[PDB]
């Protein structure tokens, strides 16, 4: 099955910028309800349940019809949080081939940062925003709920790998936050980890 | 232009059901920035920007393209959020005409309670669970984000008149039950406005 993957740091790791109690609440309460509530619907699919989260949310349209909607939900949310907490940490720097390609493709840094943010911003209620590869091309999208890019453009209206991304669910923010989104987003530029998308861009470019 | 609601109530008048923080929270953040942001996108159409916000989300198709989408999300938004602060309050009972009409339409008041639990506990990310009298059989639908019924079936996905509803958005219950939706929605039957409803079921319209 499933199960909740540990963290690369502390909750606390993350401060002044994400806090601590969310932190833990995010990980203890809502991601371990998307791993079980996939494990739930997973027990009865032995052929899928074996699969990575990363790989059965790639082959969605395989399942049958009665399981596509809680596993799209489900393990698209114990994807998306696992990739999260891998992709948040302090004191990174943008750097190196990762850098040089942003700035092919978005002209510079900032040009990125401030489409990022604007998908980030413009995500209207609970989704996530991110930087893809999609073939040689990085881009920023968006998706809805606990949909992710590698669910293909039909299921999520989006595609390519993800390098990187942020939750835009109320409940990464509401403690610190409550409904400044923008204020949130902008904390995200102190611990996006820098060194993960870097790894993982240079797996896929 | 529109305008934040004042309450029917004190922050804390659906004690101990409903939490004052959020009620405050809510309200004076949540709904202010809807009020703020239709007003904003309505500047530049004098023809829509003073008329009834729930007169115009029934007409979300006669605007201009570029402004349907930022109106039908936060003229939602305000449309949902008036409806709701109305439609709370303590110290009323299920009973008459309205009790009758349920009881009609879906055999027992527990039957409708089961099906309004379960649209609720349902909607998967943000929305709307309603009870609505849609070609005057009253029934129970959900939307997501702040799409209303009022809308219609094209945009909403559901329709008819809303009678009730419950505001199911992370917000609205994380601070008191994080993500234990089922628990805030049992809540919920301790605080919706049997006496609105009554007086909406009454006017149908
Ligand atoms: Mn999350
Ligand atoms: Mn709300």
């Amino acid at each position: 099955s499933y199960t909740l993957p540990s963290l690369p740091y502390a909750y606390d790791a993350l401060e002044p910028h994400f806090d601590k109690q969310t932190m833990e609440i995010h990980h203890t309460k809502h991601h371990q309800t998307y791993v079980n509530n996939a494990n739930a619907a997973l027990e009865s699919l032995p052929e899928f349940a074996n699969l990575p989260v990363e790989e059965l949310i790639t082959k969605l349209d395989q399942l049958p019809a009665d399981k596509k909607t809680v596993l799209r939900n489900n393990a698209g949310g114990h994807a998306n949080h696992s990739l999260f907490w891998k992709g948040l940490k302090k004191g990174t720097t943008l750097q190196g081939d990762l850098k040089a390609a942003i700035e092919r493709d978005f002209g510079s840094v900032d040009n990125f940062k401030a489409e990022f943010e604007k998908a980030a911003a413009s995500r209207f209620g609970s989704g996530w925003a991110w930087l893809v590869l999609k073939g040689d091309k990085l881009a920023v999208v968006s998706t809805a709920n606990q949909d992710s890019p590698l669910m293909g453009e039909a299921i999520s209206g989006a595609s390519g790998f993800p390098i990187m991304g942020l939750d835009v669910w109320e409940h990464a923010y509401f403690l610190k936050f409550q409904n400044r989104r923008p204020d949130y987003i902008k904390e995200f530029w102190n611990v996006v980890n820098w060194d993960e998308a870097a790894a993982r861009f240079a797996a896929k470019k």
